Formats: structure tokens, C-alpha cells, sequence
DNA sequence: CGGCATACG
DNA sequence: CGTA
DNA sequence: GCCG
């Protein structure tokens, strides 16, 4: 019925449970913040089963035989049927450290385990970080400066305009070089927390080198409030995106790939983060193979798979195709 | 119990 | 360590 | 926290 690894199953954008998988994904957030990558695991693996589901769930019983659902996630979906509320996730919604780790990791630079020293050392807000602003690496510097503005979704209507300016600077770089758009937009999210490109070119090793030459442009350009080498082949970027009368920061990343290697780096850009993982998973648990951005090995023969496009990877996995708007795990 | 995705900057 |  |  229920197949185990998300991989295996459509996950649309929008579906029938969004309550109750938001709460399952506050307590994966919580774990996650305590260090414990497995709990976050199943926590995000059973709100994604909910997901999947055709219908809402409005009574235990069925919850039984879905996989990722044991005593602790039932007894979460229980209370959230039987009151509109688990008083475990509001104990977590409520208490400091939730609160305070997730708006120290929500920063640009700031992962767990920073947010977790600071919080330690007795820091609580943003203000208390910028007052002491010579123990920031200048990305964080950066990360705090624009917070406001990158805490504000970026609009699948805003990506056009960011994609035109991309492509110009990409084709002066590199004539026939082409951006494609990843990420949660090409799974048909109408609003992000950043936009994500892939870039290549069509003769294989013409993208040697472009990732620079791409970003020294946008730079003369006026357009890179930050980026990290202000050879590579990912950028993290924030970008000047016009507004009305004005313009606001927002987060762009930028990926390199030779054709090669495309429909590996373009499904793994696509996401969602869950689907990958579970991809990767599924791959190499199931299947013997170990895949990545760049590619899919058979440790046994030692050899790596071509693959001309999404489709084909499915197939070598044994998979039913997914298109990018079913892989919202 | 072991395992939990897999990279690059 | 950060990032995807 | 859950699966196999
Ligand atoms: C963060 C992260 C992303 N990815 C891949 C899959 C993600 O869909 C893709 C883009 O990363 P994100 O931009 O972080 O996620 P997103 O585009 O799906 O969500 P949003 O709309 O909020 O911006 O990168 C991983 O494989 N592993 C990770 O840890
Ligand atoms: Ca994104
Ligand atoms: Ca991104
Ligand atoms: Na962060």
C-alpha cells in the first residue's frame, strides 16, 4: 500500500494532512537542533507518508501498516484528532531553545552546531550577535546584515527578472552555456526561501571554468551583495532583486555541471532534501548503487551509469518516474 | 542492534 | 565549520 | 524514532 522510502510514492506539493505533518515536522526540527539525526529522520518521514496520502486522516486506525508511524508519531497524530492540539509540540513551539535555535540557524552562516555555542554562551537574539560582531565569520556577517530581507519568501513571480539577468551574464561567459531552474520552484512552489540555477553547456567540458567568470560578471554588474570569492562550481550567493522604487536581498545558488553529469546534478538541485536523501537511500540500500549529484556507481563492476535524462535514472533504479512536481517529500 | 545521503566552499 |  |  504504503511503500517505505519516499522515493517510491508521489508526493504532490499540496495534499490532505498539512496540519498534522506540520506538526511532525516541528518535532524533526527539534531533534535536528538536539543533534539527533535519526529522530529528525523519522520525524520528517513520517510527516511525508501523510503527505502521500489521498485523503485526510481522521481516525487512528488508520494509521496502522503506514510505515514511520510507532508509538511516539500515533500518539502525536492521536492528540492533534482527539484535542486540535499535541502538547508536546507546543511545549517545543514555546520553549527558548527552540526559538532561539531556529532563528540562529535561519541565519546565512549559522548552522546547528554555531547556534547551539552560541545559545550555550547565553545569546538570544540578533541583537545580542551584533553587538559583538568581531566573533562573525564574514559570511554570518553577511547573513546578518540581510536577514530581514532573506527571511521574506522569494516569489516564483520575482524568478523570471533573477533568471534574465543569470542568462545574460552565463551567455557573455559562455555562448551556449544554458540555466535551468531547480529547486523547490521547478517543483511548482509559487514562493521559496531561495532560487536555485544549474548551468552547463551542451559540448562536454566547455564548463570548465565558467563558475568564475559567471560570477566576476554578475559582480561588475552591480547585482552580488555577497558571495564567497568576492576554481569552484557552487556559489551561495545573495543577490540585489529589484522591488518598486527600490530592490531587496535575496539568496541564489548557482551550480556548474558538465552534460554529462546534468540529469544527476538536475535531480539532485530538484529535491525536495527528504526525496534525495530517500533517493540516495533506496539506491544504495536496495539497489547496490551509490549515487550523487554527479553520477550513479556500481561498486561491483566498477562503472558509472550514463544517464541522458531524469527518466533514465529512475529506470536504472527500478523506480516508476517521478516528475519534479510528485517529489515534494 | 546498525543505520540513518552525499556532496562542495 | 559553513553550504546545497 | 523507527525499519529490517
Ligand atoms: C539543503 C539541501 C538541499 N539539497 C538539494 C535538494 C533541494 O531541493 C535542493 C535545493 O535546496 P534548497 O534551496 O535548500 O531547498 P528548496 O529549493 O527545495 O526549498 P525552497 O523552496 O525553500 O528554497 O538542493 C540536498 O540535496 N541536500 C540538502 O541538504
Ligand atoms: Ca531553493
Ligand atoms: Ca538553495
Ligand atoms: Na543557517
Amino acid at each position: 500500500w504504503m511503500p517505505a522510502y519516499a522515493c517510491q510514492r508521489p508526493t504532490p506539493l499540496t495534499h490532505h494532512n498539512t496540519g498534522l505533518s506540520e506538526a511532525l515536522e516541528i518535532l524533526a526540527e527539534a531533534a535536528g537542533f538536539e543533534g539527533s539525526e535519526g529522530r529528525l529522520l523519522t520525524f520528517c518521514r513520517a510527516a511525508s507518508v501523510l503527505k502521500a496520502l489521498p485523503s485526510p486522516v481522521t481516525t487512528l486506525s488508520q494509521l496502522q501498516g503506514l510505515p514511520h508511524f510507532g508509538e511516539h508519531s500515533s500518539r502525536v497524530v492521536q492528540e492533534l484528532l482527539e484535542h486540535g492540539v499535541c502538547e508536546e509540540v507546543e511545549r517545543v513551539r514555546r520553549s527558548e531553545r527552540y526559538q532561539t535555535m531556529k532563528l540562529f540557524t535561519q541565519i546565512f552562516g549559522v548552522g546547528v552546531k554555531t547556534a547551539d555555542r552560541w545559545y550555550r554562551e547565553g545569546l538570544r537574539t540578533l541583537d545580542d550577535l551584533r553587538e559583538q560582531p568581531q566573533k562573525l565569520t564574514q559570511q554570518q556577517k553577511a547573513g546578518l546584515q540581510h536577514h530581514q530581507d532573506l527571511s521574506t519568501p522569494v516569489l516564483r513571480s520575482d524568478v523570471d527578472a533573477l533568471q534574465q539577468v543569470v542568462e545574460e551574464a552565463v551567455g557573455q561567459a559562455l555562448p551556449g552555456a544554458t540555466v535551468t531552474l531547480t529547486g523547490g520552484f521547478r517543483r511548482g512552489k509559487l514562493q521559496g526561501h531561495d532560487v536555485d540555477f544549474l548551468i552547463t553547456h551542451p559540448k562536454e567540458g566547455q564548463e570548465a571554468g565558467l563558475l568564475p567568470r559567471v560570477m566576476c560578471r554578475l559582480q561588475d554588474q552591480g547585482l552580488i551583495l555577497y558571495h564567497q570569492h568576492q576554481a569552484f562550481e557552487r556559489s551561495f550567493c545573495i543577490f540585489r532583486l529589484p522591488q518598486p522604487g527600490s530592490w531587496k536581498a535575496v539568496r541564489v545558488d548557482l551550480v556548474v555541471a558538465p552534460v554529462s553529469q546534468f540529469p544527476f546534478a538536475l535531480l539532485g538541485w530538484t529535491g525536495s532534501k527528504l526525496f534525495q536523501r530517500e533517493l540516495r537511500r533506496f539506491s544504495r540500500k536496495e539497489k547496490g548503487l551509490w549515487l550523487n549529484s554527479h553520477g550513479l556507481f556500481d561498486p561491483e563492476q566498477k562503472t558509472f551509469f550514463q544517464a541522458a535524462s531524469e527518466e533514465d535514472i529512475f529506470r536504472h533504479l527500478g523506480l516508476e518516474y517521478l516528475p519534479p512536481e510528485q517529489r515534494n517529500a
